[PDB]
């Protein structure tokens, strides 16, 4: 009477060089995200993705409770971010954190634009949060 089900999660994110005046001081856009595979819904088994900014920010906790679960910012230096995935699932584990290495472009190289891969195992899921992560593109392997 085992079950276990794997999801896939993808987080990434895009920097590049800012174009304002002088005297606007972030020398850089950025944008962070969290989504499925292609053809993967994972609204599905996510309730929402908290995107923890460096402290510098204006209101630092950022929340998607719906796709597209991401942050698009400008900024002056790269941080390491807190990204909470939390889950549609009424036990453990209600949600995982990830450490994000936000960093930027420095010295004229190009655009980054890097994709980190999270595959989640969940053991034994209630009959109601297995159906999610499912209907989400998750797979059992027993
Ligand atoms: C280690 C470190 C890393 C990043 C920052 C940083 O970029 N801070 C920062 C502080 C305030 C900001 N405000 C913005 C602009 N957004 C525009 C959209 C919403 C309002 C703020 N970007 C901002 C960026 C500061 C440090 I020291």
């Amino acid at each position: 009477n085992q079950c276990t089900v794997q999801v896939r999660l993808e987080l990434g994110h895009r920097a590049q060089l800012r174009k304002k005046p002088t005297t606007e001081g972030f020398t850089h856009d950025w944008m962070v995200f969290v989504r499925g595979p292609e053809q993967c819904d994972i609204q599905h088994f996510v309730e929402k993705v908290v995107f923890w900014l460096h402290d510098s920010f204006p209101k630092p906790r950022r929340v998607c409770k719906e796709p597209p679960y991401k942050v698009e910012e400008s900024g002056y230096a790269g941080f390491i971010m807190p990204i909470e995935v939390h889950f549609k699932n009424k036990e453990e584990p209600r949600k995982v954190c990830f450490t994000y290495d936000l960093f930027l472009n420095l010295e004229g190289n190009p655009p980054v634009n890097h994709l980190r891969c999270e595959k989640l195992t969940f053991n034994n899921p209630t009959t109601e949060f297995r159906y999610k992560l499912l209907r989400a593109g998750g797979v059992m392997v027993m």
